[PDB]
């Protein structure tokens, strides 16, 4: 009994991971899943496969590092945040796909409700921005096209998850229709000073009460597991966060005002804000992180819907790329961009924008102009963004960061590295190990379970593996800067509203 | 006294073809040279290296088919249009390299014109439009960078040219100096009316009227060359046209209202208007085509910077395809764009908009995007632009294709083709011999010397090798074309001036 | 209640796991390739770790994926790359070296001296194989002499030695379990067919203590039982093991003497079932033990191809021309001939009928215009080839003349390949609708025993001949290419020193 | 005046044209790949026209580019792909058929019937080749033989023989001039290399009537003008012509006796001046001619490797494993050696010190963990061996061991090669500044003759060693590596079937 086991379910993967006592990395598992586009400006996952593929690395995770389901002193979850997930109680079946909290399909209906005036209500009670992005309008969604759904839906046959819930039940047979805090809050379902659902929104999105499960603190013992071994072993779920959050919190930014930004699938920037939740101007999310203890707080969120993504894009789609980490390679084969400019607006804008109708655009485009400068872009654009937030941030915040404690797969590429800090003229924190989602989610856990006893006892466990201080003149940084504003402005508004 | 020998010095390529009287094309050879990008709206090419291909073309073409000095009735010469060149007449090297069509370096310089209630002028006199396309400001350009050029020209040290016109001198060892009509009339120093450089221009611009050549007939011997062989043997040249202008001439339109559109490195559509010259109002150019005698014409024309050379540009920059024949195939993989739009402004705006500071883009991203949506977007701009100008020309013609008729190199693409035929809904007409352009050059240096009596021996020679009716995808092509128009807007003002 | 059963493959370059219906349909199939080590040339390894990790993770997988639950197995069955050797320690159950593969080549030394010592006849009569380092027994001393006192721990009980089926199965019971069938106690060289046990005079010569012995048992009867979680006390049974050849053999029905098939693989695996004779081979090829059609102990001729999809897979990842093995007969059909070249893919030694450990790779026949899908081409038709060789052995020994092919495995995916086997037999061929005959058989096995299946027969009517390909062209060419082959041959043979 | 020599490389795989000065640097230059055709699996053929257009371009585009005027030319220089064999009609002056690349294997059989009526001895002593379908003899012969009445119109006069210098000149001269030189003409085993002379028996055994034979003249003198226009009255003297190799040598300032040079081009090249003296070879190097410190005739023992560039060639067009030839040490540098791979590069037959039509290329110590940059380096490596092997049978035929070996050629670039090549003799390897020493042969030949430079000494010093490489590899390790070679090399001969 000396391990703890983090689950992550990426958005493009599922990871599982084991830590011990003093918190290293025993092992990794990971795999990827297949993505669905149904229709461009739309996301979705198989269920099915967001499943297996966890389940599988679970218990891969420890056959391939010798590990017995005895040792797991507890199981920790984070997950992407917003997908949404509907299935019959019975059968444990889904009624469709889950939809990734990327697909723009219930912008339509955002629109609706802007109009019914509800962007106040929101942006106090959730603390939410009206965006197709948050599960309530997806829930509305499945709800409306299928069938008799609503029924169903009353007489309490179907239950709605989002992907730490849909885990944990798969997990435990439907045991245990549970979430933490930190997830009921993107759902723009939940209300946060309340502290559970907002009854106003279930009715506003005509949303059966039957269909949610309880609410709990990130740091709990739910349930229990049963994955075979030697006869009469049962294990321990203590610990669930969204990623970001989970980050957050292995981030050890644990007190207001530390704050952090992870790069991986998207940019998620937050900031503690302590016991206290300030409302943004700036557009911002508002939040809830972490105590020390696992206990509620509060966070200023900047969320950047595609960073590593358009990498994967490049790749996967563009193949211009064999891999990943190529990019490096290939962006510092040239000094610029040569004048041009991605916007990845993919999948719609996000922070601090909210623009459901851009979609992605390149700029500039000359003769001479040759792939290099492309994936340069392309990484740079990740970059912007961030300053996009930051700023709003400190705006909103009032605080001026020193330093960027960042975080994620992509903070493995030095360019993108350098050039943040350039950028934004701002010294950038590299922590010699990038899975803290991870950690986040192994710390909860194993914190309800005493694996350890509190924090502190982690403390100069956070160590910084690299800093990065800028070095170019401010005068090309806002010159650059501007470059990118007005590539903004390019695009946003694309798509018609139907 | 059997062949004639046409001179393409094309964009990107330089060519030589070999006709016999019966007008067949013997024998072939091209040669491609390097594009020149100083820095991103420039483009330069190597006037030597112009000289150089073309020369071992003509060379080239000659030995292989094992034809000898003797055997070649006349030497046609066509050209990319606008390029400007620049050298000493004692040594005949440049000053600078060929500044081309392309180049938008001499854009500050149309804002001094434009700003000088010069407009109004220059359609009336040249039937052109203030831009960085014609060799005008190109010209004065080179003057103000090259330490004492002025003077020396003055002096009638330096020589100025076209390419035809480079072409000449160094075939004629210095001894001719000279040039056509078409040619002439689009560098923004030449009267179309009067015939003759306009003194205000020259003035304007501040051109030494030393360095202009003579200008000539289309069809006319004006000197001859001697490229060795058995001795004594000295070719003429009889003939010479801009290739836009001798591609139009090549499709024997050479009455009123008779159109053709070229498909090569850019596009460009033109109009016979006969002995009277019409004004455009569309966004089109008044220009100087032939008779069918080779004397003085006017036309309309359309002009499209970008059309072959994004193939290019995605075959040698992006990399994307090995070969542009490719292209099609990989558009063919696809049923649609998937919404994804380019507009290849990659060296500004053209007709109908003019717009030296547009630049490239592309539109409507998204994560289930991939290069072959892409690739074929890529075509569809082309047909995109072409409707375009079409319309700017029936606006102004008056006139309504019942059929277009095309050539270049680009229109063996069936995709291009058939796309282009359902996005205009009128019929499209293909030849079985594509280099038109050569075709009209021997035609011109032919008449000229006798080798034929006149346009009558060569009516019975076409041949349509395909005729593209539009496709039933003629239904939702506003619907297309809707896009289109949305996209380029927010092409128009990349570049800064202010 | 129990509608399922398991079949588990772990194949020489992935773990499999497929579920089968009581109607004996896939109703699900898992896959993960994993590494192949060559810490030197002639040798191949695995990690039994990944061996593991794989073949776990599948199972996991496949079940979740199709949402069946534990409770529903009724049994599950398995299937193994035969001949790799693993030696763990009973204790830690950690493996004091990797698990070396039948390919590995370290013992032809040891081998050497075997032969050297008189013994063929012996092993040959006893065990119906052949001195080589293509079974377990020379590599297991092999590892006992390099690994230092393994002997002693050996004797002293401490380590086990298995075969992958002992590893998985020992795996999966938690250690309680170590047995093995008989199919696969063959092919160790270490265990007497008639006699049915382990051969003393072979664990003496080569020195291996039978402490560390399993037990040899039925290829169809309960094992014992394994717990992957679920609904407390649940456990399945294991009631089926065989070598995936004599797997194949059964999952394709020959049960009945002068049966056999040819399996398409890594590698290539005729073999007949011999009835409850065991016929001696005298034309290079092994006798091996069988499955009757209750799972009883039957008898077998068979030949072993130790390159097959194996170059293949060369190809597209080392030679990487080509991205993937579909594209193969794409390729080859893009020649027409391969120019006279040959390929001989003794990356692995000989193998039968000639057994030449010594062979290494080796291509022939290149000129100038040979290229890249010529030699594709040529290594396919390397496939056919060996196939051919060792057919005729197999009517040498077996006297019976075989009318038509029926075969099996995944590379027969290859029409291509499949017609050529054809012609180069000039035989029909047969392909079934299925390919996974190999994990089918194993189903069959661990059915049969837990009376999933009352008798094979009632499985009769499942197998459908998808194709058959008759042989195309005449003779003359036949022999003249497997002349062209022959002479290949014996310029492979005889390459390392030794 | 005259201020520029120009010289007309036209070899196996590309057309040259090099524009030097009196100081012989080089202004400019210009190429031109041309199709390899292959009829057949081991035959080499060229399309003469293409040879020809292609010369002709590549001279024309030097001048243009580099702003040269015929007026400017003292002289061109001519150098070329020695036995490829070209006849065509004096009329017309149209080619019979294609040329016949030297390469080619389409004439073992003929070979054999030579070997057969013991000729062998006689080859060998008054030509001083081996038989072989190397050279042109068969080569016309079987053009001859294959062409229906050729025999009789090529007696009734109407019918020319040429290898390349021969029909390039007389494509350049409008048909004034058929000539050749002593360096080319002792490569088609009908050239006495005493006697100096066609020999008798050679076009009698074989069947070739004198009458189509082009005239034999020195190497370094005046046989024609051409006129490729210009200013009026523009001629142009053709002041040197010889095979590249016997080019580079010279070129090499190769020009006394134990003088030798390394090309490594599309094959790959090693002579050795034995000054005026004939040495016969036992240990199957070839006899030849070469040139004097003056452009009379020197002597020669050549060693002559069939694929050396070719192999690479072969990768990047034909198995599309590189890109780019310049790419192939990037790859090969990639492994440590070769997962005990070897690539015998017999797509043409043997060749010295082999010299076996039958061998095909093939690749042996096939295994899994075997990459593409094993292949590559392998393919390296062979032309490493192949030096190696012509190499010692020179060391044999003449007891010299060679301290440094001066190499040349394309292939020279790589560094890689270069220096495993330098491990495998354990010989120390230098490297010129300028590679292109093919061409500065023909300009020498050239420009020496139109007096353009009046010595050779005037030249000496022109000469730099860019790069020495010294072998950096025990002994063992060399000749092990050497062994396993030799055995690969055997399992590839006689791969062919000779009815
Ligand atoms: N099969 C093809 N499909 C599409 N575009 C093509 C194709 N072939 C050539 N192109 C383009 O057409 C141009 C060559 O046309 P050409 O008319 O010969 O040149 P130019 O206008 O300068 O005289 C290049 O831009 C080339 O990519
Ligand atoms: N870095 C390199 N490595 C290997 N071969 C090279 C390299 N650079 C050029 N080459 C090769 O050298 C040959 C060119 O020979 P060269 O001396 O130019 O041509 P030629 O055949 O006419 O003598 C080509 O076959 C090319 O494949």
């Amino acid at each position: 009994k000396k391990y703890i086991v983090a689950l992550d379910q990426g958005t493009t993967s599922s990871r599982a991971v084991v830590m011990d006592h003093d918190a290293n990395i025993i092992s990794v598992s990971q795999r990827e899943f297949e993505q669905i586009y149904p229709k461009p400006g739309w996301v979705e996952h198989d269920p099915m496969e967001i499943w297996a593929t966890q389940s599988s690395t679970l218990v891969e995770v420890l056959a391939k590092a010798d590990i017995s389901s005895d040792q797991i002193a507890a199981i920790g979850i984070t997950n992407q945040r917003e997908t949404t997930i509907v299935w019959e109680k019975e059968t444990g079946k889904p009624i469709y796909n889950a939809i990734v909290w990327q697909c723009r399909r219930t912008a339509e209906i955002c629109e609706h409700l802007k109009r019914d005036g509800l962007e106040d209500y929101i942006r106090s009670n959730t603390g939410l921005v009206i965006d197709p992005y948050f599960s309530g309008t997806k829930v509305k969604w499945i709800l409306d096209h299928v069938e008799g759904s609503r029924e169903r839906a009353r007489r309490g046959e179907l239950l709605f998850g989002t992907v730490d819930t849909w885990l944990i039940w798969k997990m435990t047979q439907g045991r245990v229709h549970v979430t933490d805090y930190t997830n009921a809050s993107r759902t723009m379902l939940f209300n946060i000073h309340t502290l559970d659902w907002d009854d106003k929104m279930l009715e506003v999105l005509d949303i059966p009460r039957e269909m949610l499960p309880e609410v709990r603190r990130s740091s709990e013992v739910y349930g229990q597991t049963n994955i075979g071994g030697k006869g009469g072993t049962r294990i321990p779920i203590s610990g669930i966060a969204g990623d970001q959050q989970a980050a957050l919190f292995g981030q050890l930014c644990v007190k207001e005002g530390m704050a952090k930004n992870t790069y991986g699938t998207g940019c998620f920037m937050l900031m503690n804000t302590g016991e206290k939740a300030v409302k943004s101007e700036n557009g911002l999310l508002t939040t809830i992180a972490c105590g020390p203890t696992g206990e509620v707080n509060y966070a200023l969120e900047g969320a950047v819907f595609m960073a590593g993504a358009s990498i994967q894009w490049l790749r996967d789609e563009m193949k211009l790329i064999n891999d990943a980490y190529d990019s490096e390679y290939f962006a510092t084969k040239v000094q610029n961009t040569n004048g041009v400019y991605v916007v990845p607006a993919f999948t719609g804008l996000g922070a601090p924008y909210w623009d459901p109708y851009a979609r992605g655009a390149i700029f500039g485009l000359t003769r001479g102009v040759n792939a290099n400068h492309i994936i340069r872009a392309t990484l740079e654009s990740i970059a912007y963004q961030t300053r996009d937030v930051l700023e709003a941030m400190q705006a909103d915040s009032g605080i001026r960061l020193h330093a960027l404690r960042v975080d994620g797969g992509a903070v493995a590429n030095n360019f993108l590295m350098q050039f943040q800090s350039d950028i934004l003229g701002t010294r950038v924190e590299r922590p010699e190990v990038r899975e803290v989602t991870a950690l986040g989610a192994a710390y909860l856990a194993g914190l309800a379970v005493g694996f350890w006893q509190n924090l502190d006892e982690l403390q100069e466990k956070a160590v910084i593996e690299r800093e990065f201080r800028p070095g170019i003149e401010t005068t090309e940084r806002n010159y650059r800067y501007a470059g990118w504003k007005k590539a903004v402005k390019r695009a946003m508004a694309w798509e018609e509203h139907d």
